């Protein structure tokens, strides 16, 4: 039958119950792994402390700036703190070009303290120089709040001389080699860690953060004695997971399809950040063109016919993923249009449900490791049922149509002792820099 052998194929994208249990208690013990000295080295799942610590309410009145580098697209905000509490801020947005990107990390770093420079001129604020921090999207060994190690580039970022290095430096550098303004960095952060603490000061029960945006990743606050990389048993301290790691050990290998090893293989860096390459944004419409030229190369597809923008890595674009998704079908016929198709009534409904097929396997991956996380916090604590909040942030969890309900459901049915409110942060990775920056002027 025509329907079903299209089903078979696209059936292999479901995960049981068992799956999903299995995936969620193996993230349990990679992170266990990654916090103990013994372990920690070999582990897959980092679990790096961040020196953002469990601390009485407040911080600094006044102005501090942020930067958020995620992505291609990045963001300088100015937030004011007053109080009683008050925040209030003002942002705009940059686009990098590629150039900057895969160069070396002083052009990057030139390109951002240029847009910091377009950004105080026109809020009148150039002649100020205040206190600055920095969410830095990418696996960091930090050895204070403003100080860190680039691990590796992920994500597709490629800029030569930034690995091994201090990143807080590299900003420094650049913004003292234009001399134009002056800032004083008083903080790096991990974007999931930022949309935390904003989410926090609107609500103090939320003690994790997450994103799944163009990546995939998590942290939370653990107890201070578990965080053996950090001397002293008092407190908890926000810990970056960087769960876009896991399975770099093998640990996902059953789950593992042909299309996943294929994105993987033509990906920037093969063999790393598995997890999250059944996730994120960056790989998730390229996952889906994949199955499309497997259904293509089947005939199930296009009537066998495929066009030479689908032939070519990049073109299903993840928000292509999202539109197809949001019963006339209007919006199908308007994503396929454009790529050089011709949908049948058939073709429209295919497409769509392999978009579904991929998205709900990443909502119910996604929800495994959440709550990994949290039934481990609940587990270390006194409770019978854990009120947790959780904050989010990221393109896929905001703006994919469905993905969102599908994550919460399946995050719901793994946590059944828990009561979980997710607050989805509207410019938390930006916001949450500044006020840890205002936190640590507070000493
Ligand atoms: O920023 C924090 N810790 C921190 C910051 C800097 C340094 Cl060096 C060390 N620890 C803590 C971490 O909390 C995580 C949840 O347990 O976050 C905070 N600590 C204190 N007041 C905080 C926050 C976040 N918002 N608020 C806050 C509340 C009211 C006004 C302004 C702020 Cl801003
Ligand atoms: O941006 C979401 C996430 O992307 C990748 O997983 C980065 O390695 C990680 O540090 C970041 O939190
Ligand atoms: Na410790």
């Amino acid at each position: 039958s025509s329907n079903s052998q299209v089903e078979q194929i696209l059936a292999e994208f479901q995960l049981q119950a068992a799956d999903l249990k299995k995936v969620m208690r193996r993230m349990q013990k990679e992170m266990d792994r990654g916090l103990r000295l013994e372990t920690h080295a070999a582990a897959s799942v980092k679990m790096l402390p961040t020196y953002v610590r469990s601390t009485p309410e407040g911080s600094e009145v006044g102005d501090f700036l942020s930067l958020d580098l995620g992505g291609t697209n990045f963001r300088v905000m100015l937030v004011k703190v007053g109080e009683q509490w008050s925040v209030k801020t003002k942002h705009q947005m940059y686009s990098i070009p590629e150039d900057a990107m895969t160069g070396t990390a002083e052009m990057l770093f030139d390109y951002i303290s240029e847009c910091i420079s377009d950004f105080l001129d026109k809020h009148q604020m150039k002649h100020k120089k205040l206190p600055l921090g920095f969410t830095f999207s990418f696996p960091v060994r930090h050895e204070d709040i403003d100080k860190g190690i680039l691990l590796n580039w992920t994500k597709g970022f490629k800029a030569s001389g930034a690995e091994g290095n201090n990143v807080v430096g590299l900003l420094r550098d650049a913004i003292k080699r234009r001399g134009d303004f002056e800032m004083d960095v008083v903080a790096m952060v991990n974007d999931t860690v930022a949309t935390m603490i904003s989410c926090y000061y609107e609500d103090h029960q939320c003690e994790v953060g997450m994103i799944v945006g163009t990546g995939c990743n998590a942290c939370y606050m653990e107890e201070m004695q578990n965080v053996e990389l950090v001397e002293g048993d008092e407190g908890r301290m926000c810990v970056n997971t960087e769960w876009g790691a896991f399975g770099d050990s093998g640990e996902l290998d059953e789950f593992l399809l042909e299309y996943d090893r294929l994105v993987d293989e033509s990906s920037a860096n093969p063999g790393q950040q598995l997890y999250e390459k059944l996730i994120g944004g960056k790989y998730m419409g390229e996952l889906v063109r994949l199955v499309l030229l497997r259904l293509v190369d089947e005939n199930l597809l296009f009537h066998g016919e495929a066009s030479e923008q689908l032939r070519t890595r990049g073109a299903f674009e993840t928000r292509f993923v999202s539109q197809v998704e949001s019963g006339d079908r209007k919006q199908i016929y308007n994503i396929l249009s454009t790529l050089g198709l011709r949908p049948s009534t058939t073709d429209c409904d295919i497409v769509r449900r392999a978009c579904e097929s991929v998205s709900t396997r990443a909502a119910h991956m996604c929800s495994a490791g959440l709550a990994g996380v949290i039934n481990r916090m609940r587990e270390s604590r006194s409770e019978d049922v854990m009120r947790i909040t959780v904050g989010v942030d990221g393109s896929v969890y905001k703006l994919h149509p469905s993905f969102k309900e599908r994550f919460h459901a399946s995050v719901r049915r793994l946590t059944p002792s828990c009561e979980i409110t997710f607050i989805e942060s509207e410019e938390g990775s930006g916001r949450g820099a500044a006020l840890v920056s205002a936190v640590a002027c507070k000493k």
